[PDB]
């Protein structure tokens, strides 16, 4: 079966028939594919669907290696007939040849078709000579999709092998673009495309091909001389021929120039045409930026904004790599330099330059001005996203304040003199008004370079003030002159600027918050209070004054009166920024005021979709009222708790967008719960839950989930936490891949074991330690650190450490469940059998794990290893309670016991009750907060905890010896006691007890 096999097989049709799969796979099914295509008899469209499913196979198995594997016999004959239908014009075909082509060229180049190139050379060879043109354009294209897809292998030497091939390419190339370009030059004749997609393909080529292409003799040639094009094409655009097209090849050959230098500014330099391409640039910048500025996009369209936007984008990649120096490392960026310093870049060009921004490119555009006038929330909407690079104005903003800060070229008497001059005019009709807009816009952007040399605290009384209040202008020059007050103390706030002037400043921002109704001005005003409140050196006593005002006025007039998302979310942000940098004033009646847009714009978000944003935005804002607010946080449950409730739902769509926002809510909503303040919410239990799917899932979050389980283990009683059944699954997981956790969230689980240890007093006889059992913690600290393939000491004491917590509470138990531990473990065969890391020193066909020894003497050898006093007393009291079961083997190993005893009472000056200052020194909790985090709730709970129920600081290490000393004397029999006391080598123990019953004050 053959032809009409992929041909009927094309609901009814498509559904049914399709049994084609089972000649995907085929030795020959990709040439017949291929064969179709090239067979120009057939149907168009069947030509087509073969092609199609030509390259699909292509990427399905074009690799023999797989499965479902072509061989080599088909994969040649294929390879050999794929610039065969070059004679075909059809786009649509030509480039699916070319993907395809593309596709086995990037999978076999290098090896298996290393004829490429030069296959390719001769292609160009044979049809350069040709009337078919059209030959000529669909090597072309095949050459394009090669040239791109091969330029993309960032693995192994296919690349390299490219870069070096393809120079047998590009004169060819060259002479196809010149020929065409003469024919159609003079002609009106339209083989334009050809010349248009060659060079398309020499931008490609010259890109990805030549590292230091200025060594390249026929590429220097070549850019020269599309140079001569270039000028060739912008005069007569001015001339002649007036069409669309007629751009097309400048936006090109801007393409290739900018790429050149962006890739490397030294290469682009060095080429021998480098200054003829920057002057040429510059001489468009300088001569045509009336038609620049006056250019209405609208009515003309962008060209002149954009090729004005390109040459300055050259000249500000060449500042760069002169402001710096930067495969050379020294011998590429020695010279240079030097050429373009000399060959273009001299004083009476910086400075030339600089004056034509100032007059003509930081002016206020007409166009804008009409625009700010009709809609100005959108006109500032659009430059929330300021994207320099497609706009003139900002662009040249940007390149102007590359330059003043690359040299010191203090012109500020320039602006002196032409204050004194051309500022000095109109102020009543626009265009000196506008100019003087474009000086003040230079102050501006020189703020980070002439701060030595200016005295803005002055000024801003002296002339600025005055401007943003003087009442003898428009209106609009009044709009216009207060968004570059705003402007301008933006850029200056962060450098030299006085806190006195900032008081000014913000006094003038909230008068223009409270009186201004145009919004750009309001809009540039948010942004500039924002700039500064987010500024490192804000010093927020100097805000506190203008705080309530201000952020009433966001909430009352901005926030409404905006309708554009981002923008919202830019003054939701605002809002939380500010928040954030003033947690010492905040009121309640405040704070009631923002938690009333809360559900407004909640409802808004979750609702309407493309409004999804805010709701991230509101959660933090939630979140940093919540530590902003701080052991009052309580009051935003109203809201907060509702909000988490829907955000970290797994029955929602907007789980998987708002879910980790919320969690993050949700774990500082307990960190700043306040028993002491508040009863606790039963609702932080119901929701409980929930933590499980996300740890199911996001296990990049993990670490959060676990805090928030922190948080109720230092909250709730153990009867409670305990109880709860997500809890018992979530400590079951964690069991079963304890030794798997990262370190970060190993960590926070073994914490939080710890913590329910201490808060869990003693009371229970059983609760806990049944519910470790239960959930297999019990189970999985011992099988940690019996693994033949043991631990790293450090992590091995990591976990022996909350060993040691619970044989100080309930050593017997504990050894108790070691022994059922013993009975449930594998047979020692069994052991023997398991993989590398997890077999296991100890075994039920064992003694009783040699009566405990494995345990205790691995333990007292940690202990060695240990170096913090407190866990050294932890562990320390670890080890002496477990001593008070009397077991054998426990007992055996008295003499070590007492050798550390004797080893830390000569070492640590314990006071009465046994706390050290050495016991206090990761302590998390002290008198540094006020600069970092002031102590949030949770930290207070943990740190009275510690303070009250870990032995460590309440129990003396002197006393808890003596006592245990009594327990053994009762335990056992005062026979056997007396009887131990000896049975232990009783001369080592007189001296060791000589030393021992030392007991000072």
């Amino acid at each position: 079966l053959n032809e009409l096999n992929l041909v009927q097989v094309l609901d009814v049709q498509k559904l049914a028939e399709q049994q084609l799969r089972q000649w995907e796979t085929q030795a020959g099914f990709h040439y017949l594919l291929q064969s179709i295509y090239l067979n120009l008899s057939n149907s168009l469209q069947i030509r087509w669907l073969a092609v199609i499913q030509f390259k699909n196979g292509v990427d399905k198995y074009w690799r023999s290696t797989r499965i479902n594997a072509i061989p080599k016999d088909e994969k040649a004959s294929i390879r050999g007939r794929l610039f065969e239908m070059i004679d075909e014009q059809n786009n649509q075909l030509c480039i699916q040849n070319a993907q395809a082509s593309a596709r086995i060229a990037r999978l076999d180049f290098p090896v298996e078709w290393p004829t490429l190139f030069e296959d390719l050379e001769n292609l160009l060879n044979d049809e350069i000579i040709r009337k078919d043109s059209v030959k000529i354009y669909n090597i072309l294209m095949h050459i394009n999709q090669i040239v791109k897809v091969l330029g993309t292998a960032r693995i192994g030497r296919c690349r390299p092998a490219m870069q070096s091939k393809v120079p047998l390419i590009l004169p060819l190339i060259v002479r196809i673009y010149l020929q065409s370009f003469e024919e159609w030059t003079t002609s009106s004749n339209s083989s334009l495309q050809v010349s248009y997609l060659a060079l398309k393909v020499l931008r490609r080529i010259i890109c990805e091909g030549y590292d230091r292409p200025q060594t390249d003799q026929s590429v220097c040639d070549f850019i020269k001389l599309s140079v001569s094009h270039f000028e060739m094409l912008i005069s007569n655009h001015e001339n002649f021929k007036k069409f669309d097209i007629y751009e097309k090849f400048i936006k090109c050959l801007g393409k290739l120039y900018f790429n050149l230098v962006t890739g490397s500014p030294a290469n682009f330099i060095l080429l021998p045409c480098s200054t003829q391409i920057l002057i040429t640039y510059t001489r468009l910048i300088f001569d045509k930026a009336p038609k620049v500025y006056r250019e209405n996009s609208d009515v003309t369209g962008d060209f002149w904004e954009q090729t004005a936007i390109r040459g300055l984008l050259i000249l500000k990649r060449v500042i760069n790599f002169i402001h710096k120096k930067g495969r050379s490392d020294k011998l590429t960026i020695d010279a240079s330099i030097n050429k373009i310093n000399t060959e273009f870049l001299n004083e009476n060009l910086i400075t030339r330059l600089v004056d034509t921004l100032m007059e003509w490119y930081l002016r206020l555009r007409p166009t804008e001005l009409e625009n700010w006038f009709m809609d100005p929330e959108e006109w500032i909407n659009e430059q929330m996203a300021t994207s320099y690079e497609y706009q003139i104005r900002p662009c040249a903003e940007n390149v102007f304040q590359d330059l003043m800060n690359t040299f010191s070229e203090l012109l500020v008497p320039y602006l002196l003199k032409k204050i004194e001059n051309d500022a000095s005019k109109l102020s009543n009709s626009l265009d000196d008004f506008l100019r003087k807009d474009a000086i003040y816009a230079s102050f501006q952007l020189s703020a980070s370079a002439v701060s030595e040399m200016v005295d803005f605290d002055r000024l801003l009384i002296q002339v600025f003030l005055p401007e943003a209040t003087n009442t003898n202008i428009s209106g609009d020059e009044l709009r216009i002159i207060r968004r570059r007050v705003a402007l301008i103390i933006n850029e200056w706030s962060t450098v030299k600027c006085s806190e006195e002037s900032k008081s000014l400043c913000y006094k003038l921002f909230t008068n223009f918050l409270t009186d201004e109704d145009d919004k750009v001005v309001l809009l540039t005003t948010v942004q500039t209070v924002r700039t500064m409140v987010d500024d490192w050196n804000f010093n927020k006593d100097t805000f506190q004054p203008f705080l309530t005002e201000n952020v009433h006025l966001l909430l009352r007039k901005i926030l409404p009166s905006v309708s554009l998302t981002e923008t919202r979310l830019y003054v939701l942000n605002t809002l939380s920024d500010i928040i954030i940098q003033t947690k010492p004033l905040i009121s309640r009646d405040l704070l009631v005021e923002i938690l009333q847009i809360i559900p407004n714009l909640w409802e808004i978000a979750t609702n309407n979709a493309s409004e999804a944003i805010l709701a991230n935005a509101l959660l933090r804002l939630l979140r940093n009222l919540v530590s902003s607010l701080g052991s009052q946080s309580h009051l935003t449950w109203d809201i907060a708790i509702p909000v988490v409730a829907l955000a970290c739902d797994p029955s929602s769509m907007q789980y998987q967008l708002l879910s980790e926002d919320g969690y993050e809510l949700w774990g500082m909503l307990l960190q700043n719960f306040s028993s002491h303040d508040q009863e606790f919410d039963d609702k932080f239990v119901e929701l409980v839950p929930f933590l499980k799917y996300g740890i199911e899932t996001h296990t990049e979050i993990l670490p959060t989930l676990l805090e928030i389980i922190k948080s109720y283990a230092l909250i709730l009683n153990p009867v409670d936490f305990f109880s709860n059944n997500t809890f018992q699954d979530i400590f079951k997981q964690m069991s079963k891949y304890l030794l798997k956790l990262r370190e970060d969230s190993f960590q926070l689980v073994l914490e939080i074991w710890e913590i329910l240890i201490l808060s869990n007093e003693s009371d229970y006889e059983n609760l806990l330690l049944q519910k470790f059992y239960e959930t297999g913690v019990l189970s999985a600290l011992f099988d940690a650190i019996f693994l033949e393939e043991a631990p790293s000491s450090y992590l091995c004491s990591q976990i022996i450490q909350i060993i040691a917590r619970i044989s100080y509470v309930n050593p017997d138990a504990l050894m108790t469940f070691l022994a059922t531990y013993h009975d449930n473990l594998p047979t020692s065969n069994e052991n023997a059998r398991m993989p590398e890391s997890i077999r296991k020193i100890v075994s039920k066909d064992q003694t009783y794990d040699s009566v405990v020894n494995k345990l205790l003497t691995g333990w007292i050898v940690c202990f060695r290893d240990i170096f913090d006093p407190k866990f050294k007393k932890v562990h320390i009291l670890g080890i002496s309670s477990l001593l008070r079961t009397g077991l054998v083997p426990i007992l055996t190993e008295f003499s070590s016991i007492a050798s550390l005893w004797i080893e830390m009472l000569e070492e640590i000056n314990e006071t009465n009750r046994g706390d050290c200052e050495k016991y206090h020194l990761n302590d998390i909790v002290t008198e540094q907060s006020i600069a970092f985090h002031p102590l949030t709730a949770e930290q207070l709970r943990y740190h009275q905890l510690c303070k009250n129920n870990d032995p460590v600081h309440n129990i003396s290490l002197k006393d808890f010896i003596s006592q245990s000393m009594e327990y053994l004397e009762s335990h056992l029999g005062v026979e056997r006691y007396q009887e131990f006391l000896k049975t232990i080598n009783p001369s080592l123990l007189e001296n060791l007890q000589m030393f021992l019953s030392i007991q000072p004050q």
